[PDB]
């Protein structure tokens, strides 16, 4: 993260970066992490594993968001849905998203939250997923094929139109 658009860190024992006030990217978070997440004012956790995140964050206020997943079968359409989800979470307060490395199915879903959310170009998103520090290429091969694969005009044609 020397671009200082890129994600900025703040717990790297847990993949934590900070997107915005109201968005944040991590791997699978623990009972210790909880705190943090209060500080931070994160409202609600969205995961993209089958893992009930309400095992680790106990009687914390957040609301729970599961979006189990599968980085090799995402499309267009389940990313349209996800983004949604993420746009409408982030009106109720700071969002969580994680998945269990923190760098695969949560980068292929921050990566089209930059292009299509944030309207970055689309080799400027995929700069930041695979040289940000969240991991190494080898690690989110699936994510990188379906970036490069997206068609991004069509995935911001249909944001529009929701």
């Amino acid at each position: 993260t020397r671009s200082p658009a890129w994600a900025q860190a703040v717990d790297p024992s847990i993949n934590l970066y900070r997107m915005s006030p109201t968005l944040y990217r991590s791997a699978l978070p623990n009972a210790q992490s909880v705190a943090l997440l209060q500080r931070l004012q994160v409202k609600t956790v969205v995961s993209f594993i089958k893992d009930d995140d309400r095992a680790w964050l106990g009687q914390a206020p957040v609301r729970v968001l599961s979006l189990p997943t599968h980085a090799d079968r995402v499309d267009d359409a389940e990313v349209l849905s996800v983004l949604r989800q993420l746009q409408a979470a982030e009106r109720e307060g700071p969002v969580l998203m994680h998945c269990k490395h923190g760098n695969n199915r949560t980068g292929l879903f921050a990566a089209m939250y930059r292009i299509v959310v944030q309207g970055w170009d689309k080799q400027a998103a995929l700069e930041e997923m695979q040289h940000g520090g969240f991991g190494d290429e080898d690690d989110m091969r699936d994510a990188s094929a379906y970036v490069r694969g997206a068609d991004v005009d069509g995935l911001r044609l249909a944001m529009a139109n929701g």
